[PDB]
C-alpha cells in the first residue's frame, strides 16, 4: 500500500470543544450529515477538516467544522461512523452544502487551503437562496 497521509488542518483542541446550535437545521448529504445554524449571519468562517490521504487526494473525510475566525462552532460536517468507505466526491458536495446554507445566512466564508486543493478545485458548488419574508 502506499504511504496514507493524515491532514490535521484543525486541531484537537477544537475538534473536542463542545457547542451546540442556537437555530438547528439538519441536511444530510450521503455518508455526510451537515450541521446549518440559521441565527449565524455577518460573521467569518472558514471550512476546516481532519482527514486521510492517498495519491496526494482526500482519502477519507475523519471530521469537518465550519467555525468562526472568533473560534466559536458554528457549523460541522459529521462523518457518519457506520460509513468508513466514502470518497472525496461526497465531501466536495457536502462542503458545498455547508458553505450554501451560510451563503443563504449572509457572512463571509473561506474554504481551507487544504480542502480547497484536495476536494473543492474546479469541482465547487455554488448559490444561495436568499431567506424571504412574508
Amino acid at each position: 500500500m502506499p504511504a496514507s497521509r493524515y491532514i490535521t488542518d484543525m486541531t484537537i483542541e477544537e475538534l473536542s470543544r463542545d457547542w451546540f446550535m442556537l437555530m438547528p437545521k439538519q441536511k444530510v448529504e450521503g455518508p455526510l450529515c451537515i450541521r446549518i445554524d440559521q441565527a449565524i449571519m455577518d460573521k467569518n468562517i472558514m471550512l476546516k477538516a481532519n482527514f486521510s490521504v492517498i495519491f496526494d487526494r482526500l482519502e477519507t473525510l475523519i471530521l469537518l467544522r465550519a467555525f468562526t475566525e472568533e473560534g466559536a462552532i458554528v457549523g460541522e460536517i459529521s462523518p457518519l461512523p457506520s460509513f468508513p468507505g466514502h470518497t472525496i466526491e461526497d465531501v466536495k458536495n457536502a462542503i458545498g452544502v455547508l458553505i450554501g446554507g451560510l451563503e443563504r445566512n449572509d457572512n463571509t466564508v473561506r474554504v481551507s487551503k487544504t480542502l480547497q486543493r484536495f476536494a473543492w478545485g474546479s469541482s465547487n458548488e455554488n448559490g444561495r437562496p436568499p431567506l424571504t419574508l412574508e
